[PDB]
């Protein structure tokens, strides 16, 4: 299957370039410039930049967009512009973004149209809540959308010791082939990996084998562009991940650990198509997704945003994901007889304790171990690390 | 196909028996409303109240899909108090009763959390509690039940009028009686003026050149709940019987029935229900025009939707194949040809917006609106209207 770069190829950049110094500019936030990154890599296939108001509709309304064949894409990839700025570029089809005092790329043949935002934020994330961090942002931004085709200088990089994680489709297309993979599966997450994470994992890879693959490799994804305040950051994350596979929780010769760059929208089951069909663009045929993915609580309400079955039987569901097959898991929880992460059964209730991020927090702020077999004991180590770090 | 749900005459009288001795659950005017849709089969293929998994492809791909993919963009509910949903949760099968009679079956029950805000928010694309429908979700209950309806008999509402609620097969049988070759379909909520009449005569204008001898327009006023400030449907009916007594429209090739649906003023997800209903019922033709099933936002009072969306969405949405969208621009008062007329932007001064607001003022000044706006006897149908609110 193809994969749509927005790269500007080699030979031509030196004219490209030359061409954005006499443009008209148009300033992008840290936001904005990690949905170009998106953009730019593929991650957004057929996408030619950031998304028109037809191709808007469509995705708002339809979770798929239409044209050249039906393809799940679920959420808005749009740039917001201030009313000034929409002025001032009237008439203006292609002028240059640029963020930190870099041009970063292009946008031709643009389209400006209103920038609806509660329409938006109701259809996306099933609510407009203020204090939801992702919608506060939507709601701060400027009162246009620009949509238009997309020449990207080159690759974006942050220069944080980690873009040699951030892989392009490309390039984990590339490195599944070099490993021999005849079944890619993918693991989302945005938090640090426990043995329930794993269990999905290892259950999948046991599943994989059993039809007869011979080479199932793990993509290890973990988003690495915006989330939330509180979250784990992505560097501490990245060493807590290479904690688990050093234990053996994972195996480091059948797992690609790459970033995913896309910012974390707390979206649900309408963000959990995303996150699966941007990594069947990037060559998953197998998606695992589990309770609750992409949710989190309500801000007034405190209570489950989102219903923590939802994302796993929509995502089951979607259309415009025939290449990619879902793999949904339900609640794993501590099994306190076997001292181990496992699948919780109604039926043996007595069995279990459900995993509270809230506890476990206080447990690796205070430095105490969790139950045995929750997390890797090195994996743990730089997660009460990281809370030293904090004080 | 069309799949109503109703009890065969022959099995009625043990369903009727069984009926009698089952739990039962009482149900509002508006569910009972959703009953007659159901039964009927405008929402073909569903079975009943919508499962949680016919609701999850609703509100997040805008079509049903387990039978093939078919256009169905509103949910049809049926939402239950906890204290029923405890009463009841233990059974697999109970009777929907409104009125002190028993109207319905609904089998093989499930009951799933009515989460409103996200129900709001996903079908209207706001949660504005002054919005008159919004308002009615948020007060029903935390429980939404979906299950297989066995309907008894036909939803009549005995009022005079259920002589125009015809169902999908009753208005494939009448376009077979008159000889159809074509069937284009107008909804609509209001009284038909000049505008709304040269959408549907130009409509006619083009199958004809297009070479169909025999064109039908289904003139099809919905008539299920709609908000407290619409004119209502008995003043509707008299309104549109009048423009065909003028010859506006052709009463000859003309069909005028009541859609029973309720009226949800959700704009662009709702024109598409509006749509793929009359696909059920046989329509290969569809208008739209500017900003249908909209309302002016509670609150800030602009548009609820922006005004070009619903045509655009409709033209491009999935699930539709067997209907053709023809769509339309805005039409307005043509002063200088005293007609209505589609507008046009570098014209803009000639065209007079003629708003409910101003018809309102019109009547009660005793005045008659600009000629060519609304047919004669439909617009004195309107004043007597007016005159009756004192
Ligand atoms: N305890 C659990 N049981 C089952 N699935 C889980 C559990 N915790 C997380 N998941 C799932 O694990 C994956 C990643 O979760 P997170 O990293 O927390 O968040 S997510 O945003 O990426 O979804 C998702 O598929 C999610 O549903
Ligand atoms: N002035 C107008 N010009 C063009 N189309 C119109 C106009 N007024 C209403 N419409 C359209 O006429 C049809 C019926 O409109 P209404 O009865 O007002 O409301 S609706 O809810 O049924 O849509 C819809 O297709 C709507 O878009
Ligand atoms: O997820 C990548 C990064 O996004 C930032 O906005 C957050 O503040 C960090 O905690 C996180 O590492
Ligand atoms: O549309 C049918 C009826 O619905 C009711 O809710 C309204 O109050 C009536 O005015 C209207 O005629
Ligand atoms: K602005
Ligand atoms: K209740």
């Amino acid at each position: 299957s193809d994969i749509h770069e927005l790269f500007v190829p080699e030979n031509k950049l030196d004219h490209v370039r030359a061409e954005a110094e006499t443009l008209p500019s148009l300033s992008i936030t840290k936001l904005d410039l990690q949905w170009v990154q998106v953009l730019s890599e593929g991650w957004a296939t057929p996408l030619k930049g950031f998304m028109r108001e037809k191709e808007y509709l469509q995705v708002m309304h339809f979770d798929t967009l239409l044209d050249d064949g039906v393809i799940n894409m679920s959420i808005p990839i749009v740039l917001p512009v201030s009313a000034e700025d929409k002025t001032r570029l009237e008439g203006c089809s292609k002028f240059v973004l640029a963020h930190g005092g870099r041009r970063v790329a292009i946008l031709r043949d643009a389209e400006f149209y209103e920038h609806r935002k509660e329409e938006r934020c109701s259809r996306v994330w099933g609510t407009t809540c203020t204090k939801h961090p992702h919608i506060k942002m939507v709601m701060e931004s400027g009162d246009w959308l620009v949509g238009g085709d997309l020449q990207v200088l080159e690759k974006i990089r942050w220069n944080d010791g980690l873009d040699q994680y951030r892989l392009t489709p490309l390039e984990l297309k590339q490195k599944c082939k070099e490993m021999n993979a005849d079944a890619v599966f993918a693991f989302q997450l945005r938090n640090p990996v426990h043995n329930g994470h794993a269990l999905l994992m290892q259950d999948t890879r046991r599943r994989l084998l059993e039809r007869g693959y011979k080479h199932p490799v793990l993509l290890l994804h973990p988003l690495g562009g915006w989330t939330k305040d509180d979250d784990v950051p992505l560097d501490w994350r990245m060493k807590q991940h290479a904690a688990v596979l050093e234990e053996g929780v994972l195996d480091p010769k059948s797992t690609i650990v790459a970033i995913f760059p896309s910012p974390m929208l707390y979206a649900g089951p309408t963000e959990v198509q995303w996150h699966c069909r941007s990594r069947m663009i990037a060559g998953a045929n197998f998606y695992i997704v589990g309770r609750d993915p992409a949710g989190m609580p309500h801000p007034e309400t405190k209570k489950d945003l989102y219903e923590p079955t939802h994302g796993g039987k929509v995502l089951s569901m979607a259309p415009g994901l025939t290449s990619v097959e879902i793999i949904p898991f339900r609640v794993a929880a501590y099994n306190k007889a076997k001292k181990a992460m496992d699948f919780y059964d109604p039926a043996r209730h007595n069995e279990f304790d459900f995993i509270s991020g809230t506890r476990m927090r206080k447990l690796a702020r205070e430095g105490e171990n969790p139950p045995d077999g929750f997390m890797a004991p090195k994996a743990w180590k730089v997660l009460t690390d990281y809370y030293r770090s904090l004080e």
